[PDB]
């Protein structure tokens, strides 16, 4: 009876460098059998209030990505998924895809080596290796432009390049800002002023693509490169901008197909990564870590004013 | 072994109005058996790594107010609880209170009536109602100042309440903005304007308190008021209801035991009355909490932000 007054949706919080994944378990409507992409459709006409209760306030929050898990059309396939977040829904995400691989093998579904997921746009390779840490292979990145300059208001000129991996990012080396941990204010500062120059300057990616992620670089003692990424908003789901980054080396002769490619965050996330070139850009595979938050069953109340996510 | 790789804590999120509470409870280490006040210092000096673990990202947010559910000393209280936010603990806490009487109610501890509730900083007497709403008896709330005339950069004088009600607000009525739920961010840019005029102009609350909520208020034709505040930052807030309680008794406004009743922009409906005490009014807020979540968080040895993103 009062048991009866709330639905339930069970989920399995993680985070990949600190930006989480909700992978939804079970308590969404069916969506039919067809393919992810089908299924998406269904659930985003008929049911996009469960999409907003997952993960808008108060249960959620703007910064996470949501996965619905479903049963794949293929049964040599691990799991089926459907990306969303905020605004709507997405393709494929490489952080959320090593968060839900990572978050299968918690739910005892598979052990580590390669698996296929399933997805609104295709089929996503994965390797789960020994000590849980997950390589995916990303969609197609490129490199858009080359050495792009603008003023950056209250800090001076600076070049960099736009590219395409997954998000439209901004990536500057040469920004006299010193790219540590304890330094996250000034370099959010800094970050802001540029993507603003951007926007005054009507500096896009392809198509009028808006360039919303910002990375900065730096040399590192123990790792290839060391960076900050600046997130859309003061908000939205934050790409680490390694599959970006490869793009870029790749298009410059500095990384050979294959060849392995290590960055770390501001905040200690390391990736190793690798690409293979494709028509019009390369394939990048991603290896890094997630780590679990929580498990658990959001509450659905008949009279709560914000069961569907306060809008 | 995979399952012994991790903590477990097990709480229940809730949200009066929007503002999310999380009730821990199981799965902190041992406080002790004294009050309240002295299992918050074990924990703030031994533990302070849940406290993070349980607000801070990935797990929660700036906006989450925790609340450790603890066994109380009287039996004659049905529940103890230690109030923490983002940069801290906390004494009392209403829209809190409000959560935390219902989570009781959805774990099957209690059922409607007058309940008593043990905190570092006293005992809170709630009254659980039969539609599952809680009124709570909040702390001493007061006006400081009558009538402060403040120029807005950005849009020209007014004439504000500075008043305590839990935190220090300014409390606005002739502010010109439409107060309703589809106009918020020019409400968020004029009360930020005006925040950043009592800042310029040094402006305080007693004892230079610093005033960080800001509340707009409008005529409305279901309730006595319409609300919108504008809450610190990021941090939590309450909703102004005591505060403004605390005006209208000092103006002759509203009498002791007179029913008030007041709506925010996003719809959420307080109903209120005082009693008048020394140095201000105890007033007692009734409003309604709903369920969010049921949660085992996960505590991973080898997640470096095991215990929070600091
Ligand atoms: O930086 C990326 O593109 C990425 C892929 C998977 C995780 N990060
Ligand atoms: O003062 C308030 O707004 C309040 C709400 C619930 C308890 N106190």
């Amino acid at each position: 009876l009062y048991f009866q007054s709330m639905k339930r949706i069970q989920i399995i919080d993680s985070h990949t460098g600190g930006e989480p994944t909700r992978l939804v378990v079970s308590g969404f409507p069916s969506l039919g059998s067809g393919t992810m992409a089908e299924r998406r459709d269904v659930l985003a006409r008929e049911y996009d209030r469960y999409r907003t209760a997952c993960i808008l306030e108060p249960r959620g929050s703007d910064v996470l990505v949501g996965a619905l898990l479903c049963e794949p059309v293929s049964p040599d396939a691990a799991a089926g998924v459907i990306f969303f977040n905020n605004s709507g829904y997405l393709g494929m995400c490489g952080h959320g895809t090593i968060g839900v691989v990572r978050t299968l093998h918690h739910m005892g579904r598979i052990g580590p080596g390669v698996h296929r997921i399933e997805t609104p746009v295709g089929t996503v390779e994965a390797t789960l290796h020994d000590d849980l840490s997950v390589s995916v292979r990303n969609v197609l990145a490129y490199r858009h432009a080359k050495d792009v300059a603008l003023d950056v208001p209250g800090y001076g000129p600076v070049r960099g390049d736009i590219a395409w991996g997954g998000n439209w990012f901004f990536l500057i080396s040469d920004h006299g800002q010193r790219v540590a941990g304890d330094n996250v204010a000034a370099l959010t500062a800094y970050a802001s002023a540029v993507r603003e120059g951007l926007e005054r300057a009507g500096i896009t990616g392809a198509n009028g693509g808006e360039i919303d992620h910002i990375e900065l670089f730096a040399d590192d003692p123990e790792h290839d490169s060391r960076s900050f990424v600046l997130c859309p908003g003061l908000r939205s789901p934050c790409g680490t901008g390694t599959s970006a980054k490869l793009a870029c080396l790749a298009a410059d002769g500095k990384l050979a197909p294959g060849a392995v490619w290590r960055q770390a965050s501001v905040i200690g996330s390391v990736f190793h990564a690798s690409y293979v070139q494709a028509e019009g850009g390369i394939v990048p595979t991603i290896r890094g870590s997630a780590h679990l938050s929580a498990e658990a069953t959001l509450l659905i109340e008949d009279d709560d004013p914000f069961r569907w996510g306060i809008v």
